[PDB]
């Protein structure tokens, strides 16, 4: 025979226990630390995504995310995963066939492609899609059992993350002072929270072949929190010019802004170093830790 990375027999058995009959081509991404991701063909002729929790601690997150997606489905003018299977040993949904807004080969550090800076259709539709998401009523999030952070709680969470990094790592003095000045800068912080995606960047946005936003995936970090969380990666990828365009259209679409929002987003992006370091720490992966320590010690 031929050795293949996927164990088709075990995958078939797992899927069949949950009412899904695999038949035909599949592909497997084993690089995730929490889930194995398989895109498999099913007997409905469709591709489905199998998100397979690796451990009990990951399994525990399935039911709450399922409640999130259940709530969001009718409340967003774009598609989200339809978890027709959602349990501790398997999440499965029909694949949303539209491409992600960035394409990258598994394992690679460099994308093959990212939706272009000058794509006006992408820019405008991402901005309106984001305004739509952030318009989801807080009451709907509460009814769905979501994690809720008031503005005070949102700021406390950032402080807590910073302090956890300070306990576990040695951080460049100026970097640390940057975060502390931000945490102390009342004018930077919003006086409201919204439903956020929590892990939003081009890799988690789906686009149709005109480059119009058509969906968003991987909602595991969704919660009610600081709106700027969902804008940091847009600044990283599309720069200050892209951010300026985003904010004008977001506001025009009914998105709530505040005067120092652009500044706050830049500080949130800087804070990404904390997020990465805590991910590294929690992963126990020596390569991620090496990268994190290096970044933290470095002057920005
Ligand atoms: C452009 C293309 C690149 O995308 C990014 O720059 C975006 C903009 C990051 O988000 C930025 C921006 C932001 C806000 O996240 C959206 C911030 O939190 C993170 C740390 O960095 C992403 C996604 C980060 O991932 C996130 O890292 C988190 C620690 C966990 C999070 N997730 C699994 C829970 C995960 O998605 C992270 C580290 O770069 C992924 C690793 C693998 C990369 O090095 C890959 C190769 C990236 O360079 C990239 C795909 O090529
Ligand atoms: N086009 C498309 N890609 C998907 C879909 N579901 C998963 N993917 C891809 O699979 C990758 C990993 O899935 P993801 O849910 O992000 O796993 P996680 O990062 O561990 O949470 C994503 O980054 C996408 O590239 C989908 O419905 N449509």
């Amino acid at each position: 025979t031929v050795v293949t990375t996927a164990d088709t027999s075990q995958l078939y058995a797992l899927a069949a226990r949950h009412g899904l009959k695999l038949h035909g081509p599949l592909t497997v991404n084993e690089l995730g630390l929490d889930y194995r991701i398989v895109i498999a063909t099913v007997d409905d002729g469709r591709r489905w995504v199998l998100r397979i929790p690796r451990r009990a601690e990951v399994s525990a997150k399935v039911e709450p995310e399922a409640r999130v997606l259940a709530m969001l489905k009718n409340r967003l003018p774009f598609a989200v995963p339809d978890w027709r299977v959602a349990n501790a040993e398997l999440v499965a949904y029909p694949m949303l066939e539209d491409s992600t807004a960035m394409v990258i080969q598994p394992g690679s550090s460099t994308p093959d492609w990212v939706v272009p800076q000058d794509s006006e259709v992408f820019a405008e539709s991402f901005a309106t899609a984001l305004a739509a998401l952030h318009a989801v009523p807080i009451s709907a999030a509460v009814d769905a059992g979501m994690l809720i952070r008031t503005p005070t709680q949102a700021r406390q969470k950032v402080a807590d993350d910073v302090d956890r990094v300070r306990r576990e790592f040695v951080v460049n003095d100026k970097r640390l002072h940057r975060w502390q000045r931000w945490l102390d800068d009342d004018s930077s912080w919003p006086d409201f929270s919204v439903v956020v995606h929590g892990d939003l960047y081009v890799g988690h946005v789906l686009i149709d072949n005109t480059e119009r936003v058509s969906g968003m995936i991987d909602w595991s970090e969704a919660r009610v929190d600081d709106p700027a969380i969902d804008m940091a990666a847009h600044l990283m990828v599309f720069g200050e010019e892209g951010l300026a365009k985003l904010l004008l259209t977001y506001e025009a679409a009914g998105g709530r802004v505040w005067p120092r929002l652009a500044h706050h987003i830049a500080e949130r992006l800087a804070f990404g170093a904390v997020t990465y370091a805590l991910f590294a720490l929690d992963s126990g992966n020596e390569e991620y830790l090496a990268a994190a320590k290096a970044q933290l010690a470095a002057a920005e």
